[PDB]
């Protein structure tokens, strides 16, 4: 048994330093190899022009995984699944250009939420994004709109405000089908499992969104464990 | 937090080498692993495409420097000495990468020098089943470059890796240590009972790379039993 011999994941990160490498392989069941790899992307600012570059420099990192033998490629990063406009097109895009680069298939993390909520049938969510600025808040909102899901209510201002705020949103929208934890620096895989316990009702993250799609894609239908609702309907 | 001791990035082949997972086991807890891919296409080398390749290289660096991590690893060996005489042309890639980084470097083939500098051992005998002939002679001169005198080379999975490295030291018995090379096959695990077996220091590419990381983020433990150049940190 060589490592990856049940599926490799090549991970996009974000200069974040993010850690969804280390996550994904957690939540892997045995067999699954992951990857990361970091585009180059000095003196970024919010310009079409800079965007614009950003995505070419995704494409490249998806090239290099590509090559490298990746079997499926995810890309880190939430807002950059609505980072142009209105509505679920730009996602759209960038994930083909992603397939195009690699070819592979894709994952995006923002995406995947949608794709996890519509595979499950839940219409309705109620949202926790400690994480994010109220501008963030309502572009989210809206992509999850685009996506056919009604916001019933959202909420901003360590895990005790992770769970905390999970559970007062769950009590202001009691008929919410899903509950959603949005922001994904923050480290959530924990407890999605005690919190669909304490609750009764599946919780989503986008960390556990995007690592479902992952594992979709590589059609492998374990996880090594206690990860949520989710991810054991896989 | 992940990576509190020391944030590593290493700079992978595009062989899919799976560096970071082996550096994940030997590596003290706290110590956080983080990898990407410059983008050459099946480039094997030539005058023609080893700018670029450098120019990959360094531009991966600072990938990884703007990342955040401490530490920048080149993966890959033969890259050492893939032009020049002796250790020049290393230093020099090693510079760059450091320039581009902003974070101090090791470099895989240049470590097991420094390694066996750092040990005192002048005298090797090597074990290579991963190369081809000429790969080796210019491996051998790399090394003596480094004031390293090798006693034997050996050429051409574990059992063969095992068995040659015992015959090896068999053939040369007065070695003050034995050498795997050919990063891809893999030796972490081997190293300890095979300086039990021969009351010999073994080093490999990987343990050479990883004791260099681990000196480079001051580091002083180890998970484990990966033998006793990693256990003198």
């Amino acid at each position: 048994a060589d490592y990856g011999w049940r599926g490799k994941v090549g991970l996009i990160s974000t200069p974040v330093i993010e850690n969804a490498h280390v996550e994904l392989a957690r939540v892997a069941p045995e067999g699954v190899g992951v990857y990361q790899t970091f585009p180059y992307v000095p003196n970024f600012r919010v310009d079409a022009t800079n965007i614009k570059r950003a995505v070419e420099q995704l494409e490249t990192s998806a090239a290099a995984l590509g090559s490298a033998g990746v079997d499926i490629v995810g890309q880190v990063g939430t807002p950059f699944s609505f980072a142009g406009g209105t509505g679920l097109e730009w996602a759209e895009d960038i994930s083909t250009k992603l397939e195009k680069a690699s070819g592979k298939p894709v994952a995006l993390m923002g995406l995947s939420i949608v794709e996890a909520l519509q595979e499950r049938g839940y219409k309705t969510v109620a949202i926790s994004s400690t994480y994010y600025s109220r501008e963030l808040s309502e572009r989210y909102t809206q992509f999850l709109e685009a996506g056919g899901i009604r916001v019933l209510t959202i909420k901003n201002w360590p895990a005790s405000y992770a769970y905390k705020s999970a559970r007062e949103v769950a009590a202001e929208a009691p008929e919410a089908d899903c509950i959603i934890m949005s922001g994904a620096a923050v480290h959530t895989m924990d407890i999605i499992a005690p919190l669909e316990a304490d609750l009764g009702k599946p919780v989503i993250s986008s960390d556990s969104a995007f690592f479902w799609k992952i594992l979709s894609l590589l059609g492998v239908r374990e996880t090594s464990g206690g990860w949520g609702s989710l991810l054991d309907s896989l």
